[PDB]
């Protein structure tokens, strides 16, 4: 139930399935909330992994302390690990796929880091001395500028070239006009099911408008705004009126 | 014993009552001292969690070495994270309601923590391997102009649009002047029972002057001027000139 | 034992009678010396909980890293916090008096943390998960102009209406005449007997020149001179020529 | 084995003895090395507390991080300040002196740090809950222009009328002449038998020379000079020539 | 192995020998690849401490962070994790030398610490409550000019008379020239024996141009340039030809 | 697996060939990231240390805070870094080469630290009383101008001087053209069996683009070229039309 409509957004369909079999690291680019997690998840269901288990991880939310060692694991004993040894995210996700959501927000120290790991696949537990290999598809993804923080010196260029191999950049919803009203309409009839409406579709003269808002926000503050509209609506209908106050 | 009279103010307290089966996030906005607060508590109290946990954070006055933990929980160790798991604030508010206060102070690279946690409602304990799943609806406030702070770049846009589903502008007390006289009564019939004074309301020419007045402190510094007129009080009614010297 | 003889301060010396029953914020302004902390210190003794502890706090010394543990107190999940709990000023302080000296010292960074404090009085221990109320009057001071510093930026406007309840406005010395001349007799009947000195009064001759010195320390430095001029004094009087090499 | 000859350190011994007995903190100025020290450790023998501890500090020497801990102290808690609890600085100088050397070195967000101890005598340790009150007589010390420094807001005004009790002005040694010589026999006499050298005195050649140079390093750079010739002396006596290479 | 020909040279050779008695601090200067580093080396060795302990830091080297740490050392605690009670680098060199090289780099910040420790030997622990006194000879150099920054105010005046007891400005290579040649020669004889060819020496062609070089670099370019051509020689001598392009 | 066929890198391969018993620095120059690497690691497969471990490491990208640690290693002592006995880079390195990329982008802070570790190959690790030796030759690389930098004070020369013994340029790869297609079959013939394609060779029309084109990123670019072309690549040849679009 996603919606690809737009040739730009219908090249990129086309462009997943032909790496759906890939093992290399993939690249996604675009504003935030252009829907960047649903191809690194679609990335997943097309591939033959599918089945396999889909990790999607925050790594702006880790502590720097423990970052290695709640990626890579760790073994029993070894520097206050009490008695028990715990795997990694790595090894959770092992024959599977795992998901950098925000990547860029990372400590050039943890940044080293996991450069070792990408091509290699081989890295220790904290404290273990016996080196383990796993079987790992890597997908990152920002809503940065990656070029550009490469030069301010924020982000090494040796990750920069083995996570580049592959980019895919989710243009703004402003340049695509075609995947507005297919969009719209498929929220409004969600929304209207969850919320327990009697609203179906828009008017002419609303349709308009979406068409003229550049979007800033991009697919999020659209879906955003419909869930208000919906709790506004009244008819069966929503007309530009009920929007230009929310514009 | 809530006072709401000006229009301005009747147009918002119909919106929440519209909210009631909301369980989506809302962001407030206002100047210092326009009950941000209890609007946020509020609509608590109006929804079909009312009689569920209400979680209230300064969101400031968490440390950010523990910021991480304090929130998402954390298992049997951390490096050190004692010999239990401990529950997160966002676990306590499961089924309840979790209200972020002065969201606007808090610095960037915690912002970006909080962003996957507010849309799909998933994270992972420090040293969990189980993503967890819980359902809190989300209450936050800044005293701030959060619509110019993205802009100024102080602030993530990425954040924002999350937060931003429904948005709610407090207006100043200044131009709510059917607020005026109500509320100051309201405080004063309250200090009144706490003092023990012999107190009852206010003369015309004392009510003329509060109209004056363009309130820069709002309904606090308001609750607190009446505050200080009771304790210096000596017959029944206020006039202009105990309060000649306060303004 | 203190002094209370000028117009301004006598006049003083009845506002704080009356708010002996009040349970809210004070904040005391001034030059440096002008006896801030003997108000604030009074101001307890004057009022009904007089019996109850007083804690005192410069808050200046509080380092960062701690603030908020410090003041809030803490639960054993504080990163190898020690096996204890332990209780914070805040909690020590409830049903009595909590004095914080030099509060414009604060990074703005600082000052939002207080915030939910001063007004809710209420608040959670480091990794507690229960909410903690507790009944604390506040006494506030600072040597900077508090009014302009918020004008300036420099000072959270949403904290000052919180503490700003009752404003008193400590004059300097030089604008106090009448309490000149009997200070000076206190400190020096005191150090007098610490001293063992002999020691007895002021010459006229003296005494006129000390009433025109425009005293930028307050009664701090005439405490010190005085102090000073005991070990140096010969006679039993002091005259013009021993204070002259003073100023 | 201290030298006081000229007339102005003279009258400053004289100063020295009359506060024997005098409880109160002392303020050293001075170019370098004009003996700030001696005196301080002076000050210290010849009062009645002279057989109480004597705790030396340069408090440019101790590190921002744990500033604040080092002076108060501590208990088990906080900082992840590991298991032991301890003394802090002013306690350990209880009833006795402490000495701070290069006070006018300190960061000014410090110095409002000690400033309600300093006065007082009163303060919390890091983690504790009873106030301590100690008793301790305060010595201060710089190179700079203590008056000045506070005219440019450098220096806390505040601070200094609380340190600025006694005011000792040490006067170069340019300005002794009397000084110099009985010094420099003092410095030849120590050094001769450290170093075990024949050399007794001073030709009336080379004696000449010493009153010329203007001894930009007062009695510091003198103890010095003298120790270069010791070492470099071959006969019984010093000239001017043996001098010429270091002046 | 050492090269003393130069008078310059030759003078400070005497210089040392009249110091071996000396227990008192040296500050050596000159441009960089001097032989500063021997110089003092040397001069540990020529002492009646020579069997002592010779200690030698790269004060830049050493983090900002915990450069109070190292060089007094530290106690249990009074700091985040140090479980361990641990000596530090004026504690290892007692009764030895202390060398300090390329001190001239430091901060002005860092400067002000060591003051009281210098000429004193005297200092506290971190978290230590009681004094340690050591007896350090204390060695200095730089690539800078000492005396000029000291006017220039990038340099504490109170340090300088600590250190500068004792002053050696090591001249540059180019006014040694005498001190060339049998370097050179020097050099070609070790080189040839580590990397087993067949030079013996230089034409007069090149020796000519080796004089006409005004080696910025001193001995540490010319070490380099003898140890450039042996590797690339071929016959018994070594032309002005194979040097053109090293110079 | 090296490709050696334009004249420069034919008599360049020689001057390795001759040093290849020498244990002394070399200075690498040329554009970013130009076989840099392959010269400096080739250097060691043909030194006596090819047996040994060779490390190489980005020293720029390191941040300023742990640098110093990461370079001498560090003891469970200062810090903060836990329990962690660690190596250091010079450490690992022992017996072997160690290889410093990109060393002219160096901050001018980080730079002076450095230097008593290249040319003794002496350090103390942090918290470590032991003197530590070690045995390692030195690789350096830039891209940047070198001995210019110096004349512009943004290079320590005295460092330098360490370092620029010997020296190598290398070409730009657009002058090297004849190494082109040699170099872009081996890659292909890398990718082709990793990913397993029907690649074979290049189309001569391909072979008309490989020849005149401005490649600012040298021996980088044509990885990634040829990486993303594969990938892409449909036939059993690639054509001059889909490496177009890379560049
Ligand atoms: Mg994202
Ligand atoms: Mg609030
Ligand atoms: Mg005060
Ligand atoms: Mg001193
Ligand atoms: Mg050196």
């Amino acid at each position: 139930e996603y919606v690809f409509e737009s040739p730009k957004m219908k090249e990129i369909l086309e462009k997943i399935k032909k790496i759906s079999c890939a093992e290399c690291p993939v690249l996604i680019t675009g504003e935030s909330g252009v829907g960047k997690e649903v191809v690194a998840r679609l990335i997943h269901k097309l591939s033959d992994r599918s089945k396999e288990p889909f990790v999607a991880l925050n790594v702006a939310s880790i502590p720097r302390d423990i970052f290695e060692a709640e990626l890579f694991g760790y073994e029993k004993g070894a520097f206050t690990g009490a008695v028990s040894s715990k795997e990694g995210f790595f090894e959770l996700a092992d024959g599977g796929t795992l998901f950098l959501d925000e990547i860029g927000e990372l400590s050039l120290e943890a940044q080293a880091k996991l450069l070792r790991v990408i091509e290699s696949g081989k890295f220790y537990r904290l404290g273990g001395r016996k080196e383990i290999e796993v079987n790992v598809r890597i997908l990152a993804a920002t809503n940065r500028n990656i070029k550009e923080l490469v030069k301010e010196g924020k982000f090494r260029e040796d990750l920069y070239y083995r996570l580049g191999v592959i980019e895919i950049e989710i243009p703004p919803l402003r340049e695509r006009k075609e995947d507005i009203i297919p969009l719209a309409n498929h929220f409004l009839k969600k929304f209207s099911r969850k919320y327990a409406k009697e609203v179906e579709g828009f008017t002419k003269s609303a349709q308009e408008l979406l068409l003229s808002y550049p979007w800033y926000g991009n697919v999020r503050e659209l879906k955003n705004v419909i869930e208000r509209a919906v709790l506004f609506s009244e008819g069966k209908f929503i007309d530009r009126g009920e929007l230009s106050c929310l514009v």
